[PDB]
């Protein structure tokens, strides 16, 4: 399932307690049509991959890091192993996303 | 100067009173370091053209605005003549800014 982040804190403990498993971070605001299109298929991805884990984070919930990560679009997904990020693209393209988990898991 | 846009019947108002005018729209928000980056020269656009209508909108402050735009990317700068929408490009770059006005106006 997806986890819900609410602050700074909880966003770099989460990358953290990760190990060596790859994270999907989708970044999303509530008022934004294609966001809340692919809300349902990314909690899909979460059941189907237990070996990876999915977070989300409001924009304008936690606008420290959503300007620290440097967003500009939504939704965005930015991809992390061992706290670095490795790979980044914006748009709600959902073969682009599932295809970019089995590159990077 | 620059127009602050703070519900929906003030955009449609704005856009009605224009007349034959261009109209300039920045849809930005706060947390967003492009948007800040290109603010002060938006509104040295403002006083240098008199002839083209202004106008910022903060897509927090009015969610219904940017959903119907259908805004993704911030900032994003649309363009409308009597109440069409005639361009639209996002990012901040400054020359395309200006190079549109002038193709536009």
């Amino acid at each position: 399932m997806v986890k819900q982040i609410e602050s700074k804190t909880a966003f770099q403990e989460a990358l953290d307690a990760a190990g060596d498993k790859l994270v999907v971070v989708d970044f999303s605001a509530t008022w934004c049509g294609p966001c809340k299109m692919i809300k349902p298929f990314f909690h899909s991805l979460s059941e189907k991959y237990s070996n990876v884990i999915f977070l989300e984070v409001d924009v304008n919930d936690c606008q420290d890091v959503a300007s620290e990560c440097e967003v500009k679009c939504m939704p965005t997904f930015q991809f992390f192993k061992k706290g670095q990020k490795v790979g980044e693209f914006s748009g709600a393209n959902k073969e682009k996303l599932e295809a970019t988990i089995n590159e990077l898991v």
